[PDB]
Order: structure tokens, then sequence, then C-alpha cells
């Protein structure tokens, strides 16, 4: 119940064009030693190169799309293919590299691997449309044995050396040859007809086939993302904290907070629709105005239909008032909005790639967002940066250098100098600011949306 056993049967099919001739009854016990890697009952945490479904979803971070591809079987070079993009060619004597023995390969595995894992995983996960190529040059780049850890750390270790006969994680690999226990799933075991291209080309339009191995490594990833985060949602899972996760959370609660507590101090609206998240609580607990929730889970696979959310026939009058949508990704969004929508174009280490032109974010959970489409906003303007503040000025106590700025509104500043306790809250806010920014997220508001209105509320 824990791992995949290596006596579970493997679907064969397939794998009978590269391996004419393929038993038909076959085992992960038998495949693997079909493979050139003898387990010898092992004990030591490493059951099995192949894993289940619920245990690559719990290790989505690790996974890199592989594929092989017969360019002429020890006499025919491959032509290995991997989801970051990269085609190396192994001679046995989008990134298209020429042909080398795999001596030289290997060590080029272990680089781009180590390259784009370290800050990602402890591991790597061959997500494989399996025709026989793939498996059968695994040997070339893998070897196997009980579970260790890093020469120079204490992480688990993820490449070995010839060389020198020693071990290490994804960071401490320079110079390593060989990619070390391994991970691998292949998705044709999950009950596809028909080949990947169809498959994929039923969600996905954002990838092509240009008939070489990335191209199909990309496909491969992309539709088993498809499976197991668009059309499966298990939002029970926990992810591993690997980078800023904790700042960012609370950089976006701390620019909520604000965001809205500020609309309704200038626009001093009668009521907020709040449109999302089931499990959310009122941003502005002290606020005047009249409070209504609507429930709507992260869309994960396209964004909702403003006409399916609203009309249909809550105070029904949506245009009452103004509505907000944080992180509840719309088509088209109302004019009379504020809006928190995640750009899945970022680049970062939380940010993995999608579906379809969308993106799977990985913080605490996995969240499958669709593609960034900035038309949803024509209705709407960019939220200009503000700091707000009607707390008393009072120092309670972090260095000082005068600050100021135009967009630090608070009574001090309004009647001239910034006082000590308002400048270091609006200098953490800034940064609260600028770290939800950078971790992709953007900020919209309804076109009439003033800073200036927020001067009056001190009177
Ligand atoms: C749980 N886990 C997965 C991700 N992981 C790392 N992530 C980022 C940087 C360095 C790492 F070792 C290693 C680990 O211990
Ligand atoms: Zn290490
Ligand atoms: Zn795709
Ligand atoms: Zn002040």
């Amino acid at each position: 119940p824990t791992h995949l056993s290596v006596d579970t049967k493997f679907k064969t099919e397939g794998l009978c064009v590269d391996i004419p001739g393929i038993p038909k009854d076959m085992t992960y016990r038998r495949l693997i030693s079909m493979m050139g890697f003898k387990m010898n009952y092992q004990v030591n945490g490493y059951p099995n190169m192949f894993i289940t479904r619920e245990e690559a979803i719990r290790h989505v971070r690790a996974w890199i799309g592989f594929d092989v591809e017969g360019c002429h079987g020890t006499n025919l070079p491959l032509q290995l293919g991997f989801s970051t993009g990269v085609n190396l060619v192994a001679v046995p004597t989008p990134l298209m590299y020429k042909g080398l023995p795999w001596n030289v390969v290997r060590i080029k595995i272990v680089q781009m691997l180590s390259d784009t894992l370290k800050n990602l995983s402890d591991r790597v996960v061959f997500v494989l449309w399996a025709h026989g190529f793939e498996l059968t040059s695994m040997k070339y780049f893998v070897k196997i044995g009980p579970e260790r850890t890093c020469c120079l750390c204490d992480r688990r270790a993820t490449c070995f050396s010839t060389a020198s006969d020693t071990y290490a994680c994804w960071h401490h690999s320079i110079g390593f040859d060989y990619v070390y226990n391994p991970f691998m799933i292949d998705v044709q075991q999950w009950g596809f007809t028909g080949n990947l291209q169809s498959n994929h080309d039923l969600y996905c339009q954002v990838h092509g086939n240009a008939h070489v191995a990335s191209c199909d490594a990309i496909m491969t990833r992309c539709l088993a993302v498809h499976e197991c985060f668009v059309k499966r949602v298990d939002w029970t899972i926990e992810y591993p904290i690997i980078g800023d996760e904790l700042k960012i959370n609370a950089a976006c609660r701390k620019v909520q907070h604000m965001v809205v507590k500020a609309a309704l101090l200038a626009d001093k609206f009668p009521v907020l629709h709040d449109i999302g998240n089931p499990k959310a609580i009122k941003c502005v607990p002290q606020a005047d105005v009249e409070w209504k929730f609507y429930d709507a889970q992260p869309c994960s696979d396209k964004a909702y239909k403003i006409e399916e959310l609203f009309y249909s026939y809550h105070s029904d009058k949506f245009t009452d008032g103004v509505c907000l949508f944080w992180n509840c990704n719309v088509d088209r969004y109302p004019a009379n909005s504020i809006v928190c929508r995640f750009d899945t174009r970022v680049l970062s280490n939380l940010n993995l790639p999608g579906c379809d032109g969308g993106s799977l974010y990985v913080n605490k959970h996995a969240f499958h967002t669709p593609a960034f489409d900035k038309s949803a906003f024509v209705n709407l303007k960019q939220l200009p940066f503000f700091y707000y503040s009607d707390s008393p000025c009072e120092s309670h106590g972090i260095d000082y250098v005068p600050l100021k700025s135009a967009t630090c509104i608070t009574r001090c500043n309004l009647g001239g100098a910034v006082c000590r306790h308002h400048a270091n809250e609006y200098r953490l806010y800034l940064d609260a600011y600028n770290m939800m920014i950078s971790a992709g997220f953007s900020l919209w508001v309804y076109k009439q949306f003033d800073t200036y209105n927020l001067w009056n509320t001190f009177t």
C-alpha cells in the first residue's frame, strides 16, 4: 500500500515494436532485470525503480519527461530527449546537439538534471511513454544501489562518480557521470487508447511534435501533468518548503488587507462580493461593508466564464458594490473589481510548466493554473503601488534615513514629514509587495480607483 511492488504486472504492448517478441505477461521485477539492473533483494529504501501514480504526484517537482528515438540497438545512434528541451545524440562507437559517445553524454545528463532539479527536488522522476529504447538505454547513464547520502553534505544521493567512487546530491554533482537511484513511471500503463500525440493534442494545443525526442518528452510530462493535476485535483497533498513559500504567502495576505481596506475607504462601497476559495475569510474584518461570499474552487482546466459564475439566477446584483476575485481566475472580469491574478509565465522554483499554456504552481499545494490572458482585464487597470495607514504615529521599539515618498499615504506625510513607525511599515510593506509581484502575482482594480481619495480619511 505504500510503494509499487516489483511483482505488479507491466503491460508490454507499447514495447513490442522496439522489442519484438516481448512476453505479454511481465512484472516490474522481470522488466528491471531485462533493462540490465540486478536488484539482488535490497531492503535499503529503494524497493523499485518504478513508482505509483500517487508517489509520482507527491514528487511532481522531480518530473522530467524522457524519450529515446532511434536515429537508425548498439549499432544505431540514439536521440535522448528531455522535458528541459535538451536533445543529446549517443553513438556506440528544442536544443538539438550532435552525436557523441555515451561517456560524454552521461556527464551532460548529470549536469542537466542537477541544474534543473537542485532547487526543486531531492530526486529525479523520468516520466515515460515507453516504447523500448528509453528503458534499454538507462543502463548507460544510471547506476542503482542502496539509499545513500551526499559526500559533501547530508542530502540524499542522486549522482555517482566512477572517477572518485563517491556519491552526491544535485548541488554537489559537478563532474559526476552517473544518475544514481532514479525513479520512473510509464504513462502508457494508465490505460490510454491511441498514441502519445493523439492523447496530448486532446487537452493541449501549446506543444507541437517536431518528431524530435524532446518534443515527445515534453508532451509526455504535459499529458502526465494534465491527468494528475488538471482533471484530478488532490488538494490534500502537502509539499515540502523549497524556497520563499512563507514570505510569499505572508506578503499576499498583507497586500490583500491593504488593497481591499483602501478601496473600501476610497469608494465607500456598500457591499463586497467575494468570489473564490470556499474556505476564505474577510481580509478586512473591521470594514463597514456588507461582505458576501461565493464559493468557487481553483479552476485547473480553463478560466471560469463570468456568465456561468454570476448569471443563471447572494445580492444577485453583482454590479452593486465591488467584486473581489482573489486568485479566482475568470475569462473577463467585471469593471467593478479588485483582482489578484497569478501570471503563469513567471520564471520560479514554485512555478512548474503546465498543460495548454497553463502552469502548475506548487506552494504547499499544487494548483494547475490556466494560461495568463491579458484580455481578462479590459474593464480594469493595473493597481498602482501605495501604502496606506490610519494608525497613530508612534515609534515603539531598525535604523533610520528620512523617507520621502508620494505613495506613503499617512497623516504624518499629509502634515509634512513621515514618522519613523510608518516609515518602517512603509519599507516592510514595499518589500512584501515586491515579493508578491516577483512571485508572479498581478494586481488589477476598477478604473475609477484613485489614491488621492485616501488623504480625505485624515480629518
Ligand atoms: C524535501 N526535499 C525536496 C526538495 N529539496 C531541495 N529543494 C531546494 C533546495 C535544496 C533541496 F535539497 C530537497 C529536499 O529535502
Ligand atoms: Zn550534497
Ligand atoms: Zn502540452
Ligand atoms: Zn506616521
